[PDB]
């Protein structure tokens, strides 16, 4: 499907205020924009974004094609949502913009301490590497040793077109990482993708994150539905497949998930996420 590469270098190319703008209004405003919108692409601006040519400023305006209905190049508001969480989470963070698709399972809490818990979780003793017997491979046991592995492992399953995204967004104002235990790996799902950004795909445990928030959108689902009034059906006609929406479209982009972390995630974070969806009034 998307050429990621290609997209990519098109937004790499304008003033981060101006893509976070359009982040912003696709983020939160996404359906209305649209509607609203005369004619052919969504066209964006801002003051930050132009071209000195030479002794006169010409404004430089980011497009967002229209997304009716049916090729590769073309960024329609999906495609620009999934690459710019992943390419500026930290200036995401920094202007805290939190989709509220995101917002009702309670992100803005989740991520308030996210350094703390990723290296709580990490440091934890994992169940599924056997087994320190004695204490002093101690740290051979451990989460983070869990996810060295994976690391190693998803490193076989690259692409290049990503590959490619990845090293040219480096050289630029990109705010990437290679690791989960860094302060702004949560924030790339702030947006809601409905995948897991390109540019995220190969840092170990980080697409099976955006599976777990995945997982709790549709546990929110489950609970809001209990209590709302149903045409008996209608209550299981109109239901949720947010997760397997996002494996789906991962998984397309030549990765599995490990099904195992998704495990220790919703295991070790659940109970506490729940405590803070929004149901709903």
């Amino acid at each position: 499907s998307a050429d990621w590469k290609a997209i990519g270098a098109y937004i790499l190319g304008f003033a981060i205020p101006i893509i976070l703008k359009a982040l912003y209004m696709l983020s939160t405003r996404g359906r209305q924009t649209v509607k609203d919108n005369k004619g052919t692409r969504i066209r964006f601006k801002d003051d930050s974004s132009f071209e000195e040519v030479n002794g006169i400023r010409k404004p430089k305006h980011l497009y967002v094609s229209m997304p009716t209905a049916q090729k590769a190049e073309e960024i329609t508001p999906g495609r620009f949502r999934t690459i710019a969480c992943g390419l500026f989470p930290a200036q995401v963070k920094a202007r805290n913009i939190i989709s509220p698709v995101m917002g009702v399972i309670g992100f803005g809490f989740f991520v308030k301490d996210w350094m703390d818990r990723i290296e709580e979780f990490l440091a934890a003793e994992c169940p599924f590497l056997p087994k320190p017997k004695v204490a002093s491979e101690a740290f051979m046991s451990t989460n983070k040793m869990y996810f060295l592995n994976r690391q190693r492992q998803v490193n076989e399953s690259k692409v290049q077109d990503i590959i490619d995204l990845i090293d040219h967004a480096e050289t630029e104002s990109a705010t990437l990482f290679t690791e989960i235990a860094t302060p702004h790996s949560v924030w790339v799902f702030a947006c809601a993708p409905d995948r897991c950004p390109p540019t995220a795909l190969y840092v170990a445990g980080v697409p099976e994150l955006g599976a777990f928030f995945s997982i709790l959108q549709d546990m929110r689902n489950t609970i809001m539905a209990s209590k709302s009034v149903g045409t008996a059906e209608e209550k299981l006609k109109k239901k949720s497949a947010f997760y397997q929406s996002y494996l789906r479209r991962t998984q397309s982009m030549g990765i599995q998930l490990d099904q195992k972390i998704i495990i220790l995630y919703m295991l070790s974070w659940g109970k506490e996420a729940v405590n803070h969806f929004h149901l709903g009034d």
